[PDB]
C-alpha cells in the first residue's frame, strides 16, 4: 500500500484499481491503445484487446479477491470462459471492468464488461468461470517425442506472421512471440520466446499476454490445417485452463485437435507443462469486428 507515501499505483497492468462495494467484488483499469497488448494485437485496422488478456485480468482478480486462502499448493484453475463481444480501442479510450462472484461451491463466475457512460446497460465482452484446486501433480511433457511426431513441415514466423496481416490479423513486435513452428497431423509444436522488446515485463504477469497469445497463435495454425484458406478466425471459448507454474521466455506450445476444438500445453525447456488448456476453440471473423 502507497497511500500518500508515494504515488498509488495499478494493482497489475490489466487490474488498475479496486472498485468493489459491499454489493460486489470488482476492479476498473482504463486502457487507450498505446500498451503494448493493444498496440501490437490490430484486427483489419482497430486494435482489440486479445483473449489472452481476460484470462491474465480474471486471473489477478482473483487472486486479489481470494487473498491468503491462495497457499501455497493452490491454484487457479479457469473453467468454460467465452469471448462475446470484443473491446475495440480505436478513438478512444476503454474502461473495462471486471465482477467476481463467490458461489456456494466454491466456484467464481467472472463478467468482464465495459460502459460509455454512468448507468448505461453494461457491454458483456466476456463471461466464465473459475475455481481454485489442490496442486497436485505437475504434468510433463516429451518435447523430443512431440518434436518427432511434428516433422510434416516447418513454418517460419516471416511466413506466419505475413499470412497473418494478409488475413487482416496484424500481430505487432510484442505479439511475435513463434520463433519455429513444427507441422504434425492435427498437432503442432511451436518455440516461443518472449520478444526482445517487453523483455522487461516478465515478472509482471502470470499468463503473460505475449507468450499467452503466441501459444493461442500455435493452436489457430493447428485449427487452420482444417479450414479455407484465408479466413482470419479469432478466439471464442475455452473449456479449461490450468496454470501449474510460472511462465518463463523460453517456451513451447504443443497444440492436438480434440466446432474444432484444440488443447494446448504451454511448456517450460525443461519439458514441465506450466499452463495446460482444454477446448479451445475459434469464430471466424467476416468483415471488420463492430461492437
Ligand atoms: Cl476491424
Ligand atoms: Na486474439
Ligand atoms: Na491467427
Amino acid at each position: 500500500i502507497s497511500g500518500n507515501q508515494t504515488g498509488i499505483g495499478s494493482i497489475h497492468p490489466l487490474l488498475h484499481q479496486n472498485t468493489s462495494d459491499f454489493s460486489e467484488q470488482k476492479f476498473s483499469s482504463v486502457f487507450t491503445g498505446d500498451e503494448f497488448f493493444l498496440r501490437d494485437h490490430v484486427v483489419r485496422g482497430k486494435p482489440v484487446l486479445p483473449g489472452v488478456a481476460y484470462l491474465e485480468m480474471a486471473y489477478a482478480a482473483i487472486n486479489q479477491a481470494a487473498g491468503s486462502e491462495i497457499g501455497q499448493d493452490v491454484r487457479i484453475r479457469l473453467n468454460h470462459t467465452v469471448w462475446v463481444q470484443p473491446v475495440v480501442v480505436d478513438r478512444h479510450s476503454a474502461q473495462v471492468d471486471i465482477s467476481l462472484f463467490p458461489e456456494e461451491d466454491g466456484k467464481i463466475t467472472f463478467d468482464i464488461y465495459s460502459t460509455q457512460e454512468d448507468g448505461d446497460d453494461p457491454v458483456i465482452h466476456s463471461q466464465g468461470s473459475a475455481e481454485l484446486a489442490s496442486a497436485a501433480e505437475t504434468p510433463v511433457a516429451d518435447l523430443t517425442e512431440m518434436s518427432r511426431r511434428c516433422g510434416k513441415g516447418k513454418m517460419s514466423p516471416d511466413q506466419f506472421y505475413e499470412e497473418g496481416r494478409s488475413r487482416g490479423m496484424f500481430h505487432g513486435p510484442a505479439f511475435q512471440g513463434i520463433k519455429n513452428v513444427n507441422i504434425g497431423n492435427r498437432e503442432v509444436l511451436a518455440q516461443l520466446q518472449l520478444p526482445e522488446i517487453v523483455s522487461g515485463t516478465n515478472e509482471q504477469f502470470v499468463l503473460h499476454p505475449s507468450i499467452m497469445d503466441s501459444a493461442l497463435q500455435t493452436a489457430t495454425i493447428c485449427i487452420m490445417q482444417e479450414l479455407t484458406d484465408q479466413k482470419l478466425i479469432l478466439p471464442f471459448a475455452l473449456e479449461e485452463l490450468e496454470v501449474i507454474k510460472g511462465c518463463s521466455s523460453s517456451m513451447w506450445a504443443y497444440a492436438r485437435l480434440s466446432v474444432q476444438k484444440a488443447d494446448i500445453d504451454v511448456i517450460d525447456e525443461s519439458g514441465t507443462v506450466c499452463v495446460r488448456i482444454k477446448g479451445f476453440s475459434t469464430r471466424v471473423l467476416e468483415g471488420e469486428v463492430h461492437t
